[PDB]
């Protein structure tokens, strides 16, 4: 076992938006170059505990000025017929999924310079749920899980707009500090959780927790660690 | 002619206290182990800008949950007869002088990694007013000057409490994110500015500005750099 992994500033935790701490501060997130040409295509994954999806260079997101960072990859945590799988909780409410997408910053060339650095990773959060409507930025993705069901498996998709697999209000967030949720669970991560969700169709959301297996013969669902305790720190919001 | 000191965000700046942004996340300084004992003695030294303490270890301060730092060393900044010299401004105004306390991000075993790195260096700030009374803790530092007028000369000094140069209430204060105010002006450095000042008699603040010699044969005085654009930058506070 990796010993950032029991840390006292673990990720990922539960939002309790009474608590959380207006703080003005905080202005609406800011990307370039998430609008990707169709080639080169990208690789996603099947990684085992989830499906990544490695992003190119030049994709560039600040979390305000001065605060630069570039995008490495994105990836689901998801749960099972009928069970939430999100990590992030609000007020102990389980969403049914959730996308991650994880940063380096412009400070740090290697992401293993950043590891324990504060702020040296950000990642941002959006939950996913149930809408009416096929989403066709996650279809992209979706529609090719049956080509890498086998753990360790990959497959090529076209570049597409990264941006549209999150949600359009960048304004209205949650922000702590806090660690990644896999080994090595190094802390110093900030983590931004967007109030507004993303929309997927009940067939989408059954694709992702349905589609993929993992290590042993077990399908590759629930990858979503429990929740950690703050543990005195106070998440903040970009809105009263 | 180091192009960094023509970054985008350095230091010092205007501080506007209706501008900033109050967020209830900061909360107050912790500053361990800063007590020193009379022994061992500490360098004090005239390096031609300033007037520098060097510090041992054991000097620990968090600016949050599993935020550390490590103070390295103090040194300021002051005027000239009848001149104010502080770096920071509040609202235009100048105060006489200007206490910074350096410190190095735990996360960070040497400075020249933290150079550059968001959170890596950390300063604590505090400006210098005149009072009535001789203020104890800094008689022990002014005291000492005379013995090192000349540029290059040094001196040891006994341990005294470091934190005692320092304002009454560690609950409030501001904080932003800029630079080191003195080649190389690397980028990075989290500044923190009390609220409340430190009062120091007018002979004290006389003997501070009036004592020291700079390069060629000037008088070391005005060692302060011209204020610096915020460039979107948004100073936090706090309290209400
Ligand atoms: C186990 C690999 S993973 O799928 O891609 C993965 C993950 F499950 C995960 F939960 C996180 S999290 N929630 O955002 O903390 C990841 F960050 C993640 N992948 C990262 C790799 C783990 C850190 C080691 C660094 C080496 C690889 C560089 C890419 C960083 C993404
Ligand atoms: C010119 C050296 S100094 O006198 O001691 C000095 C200084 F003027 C100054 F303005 C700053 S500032 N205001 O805090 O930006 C200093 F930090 C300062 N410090 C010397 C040693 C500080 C220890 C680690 C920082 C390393 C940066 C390299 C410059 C050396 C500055
Ligand atoms: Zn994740
Ligand atoms: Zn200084």
């Amino acid at each position: 076992v990796s010993p950032a992994c029991a840390g006292r500033f673990q990720s990922p935790v539960d939002i309790r938006p009474q608590l959380a701490a207006f703080s003005p501060a905080l202005r609406p997130l800011e990307l370039l170059g998430f609008q990707l040409p169709p080639l080169p295509e990208l690789r996603l994954r099947n990684n085992g505990h989830s499906v990544q999806l490695t992003l190119p260079p030049g994709l560039e997101m600040a979390l305000g000025p001065g605060r630069e960072y570039r995008a490495l990859q994105l990836h689901l945590h998801w749960g099972a017929a009928g069970r939430p799988g999100s990590e992030h909780t609000v007020e102990g409410h389980r969403f049914p999924a959730e996308i991650h997408v994880v940063h380096l910053s412009t400070a740090f060339a290697r992401v293993d310079e950043a590891l324990g650095r504060p702020g040296g990773l950000a990642v941002l959060a959006a939950f996913l749920e149930e809408g009416p409507e096929e989403n066709s930025a996650y279809e992209q993705l979706l529609s090719r899980l049956e080509e890498i069901a086998e753990e360790g498996s990959e497959t090529q998709v076209p570049g597409l707009d990264i941006s549209a697999l999150l949600p359009s209000d960048f304004s209205r967030y949650f922000q702590y500090e806090g660690s990644l949720t896999t080994p090595p669970c190094a802390q110093g991560v900030i983590w931004t959780v967007f109030q507004q969700t993303v929309m997927l169709s009940a067939k989408q959301l059954h694709t992702l927790s349905d589609t993929l297996w993992g290590p042993g013969d077990s399908r590759l669902q629930l990858n979503f660690r429990a929740t950690q305790p703050l543990n005195g720190r106070v998440i903040e919001a970009s809105f009263p």
